[PDB]
């Protein structure tokens, strides 16, 4: 098992659904799920993106699958090794100051479960 850095896009957002990053990467070999998480609320599914320059600006949101279904610990996509597969975050937030934006969500690998950490770090604008 070797995991390459999965790669996040920023987007070019404020609309309840709307796109704020995604995650993409390359299946491993002996993967045959993968799921990227946040983990504000892990039993959920929520992530909280905190604006760097002002703690009292933040955007929840959800990161689902190129179906649109909701990424959990434990439960992600069903994929096949080699291929390139894109998660994105997008917007929970009912009810955004451009700035950069931060949380940190985990990827997790199903060859058991292997897990790594995901810096996040992103222009929303």
């Amino acid at each position: 098992f070797f995991a390459p850095e999965p790669q996040i896009q920023p987007s070019f957002v404020g609309k309840e659904g709307g796109l704020l990053f995604s995650v993409s990467l390359t299946v491993p070999e002996n993967v045959s799920q993968v799921t990227v998480y946040p983990v504000y609320d892990e039993d959920y599914g929520l992530g909280r993106l905190v604006n760097t320059a002002d703690d009292s600006q933040s955007i929840i949101y959800q990161i689902v699958d190129d179906k649109g279904r909701k990424m959990l610990k434990d439960h992600g996509a069903e994929v096949t090794p080699n291929q390139q597969i894109t998660f994105r975050a997008l917007n929970y937030t009912s009810g955004i100051p451009p700035g950069i934006y931060n949380d940190q969500v985990m990827v997790g690998y199903y060859v058991n479960w292997q897990y790594k950490s995901l810096d996040v770090n992103v222009n929303i604008e």
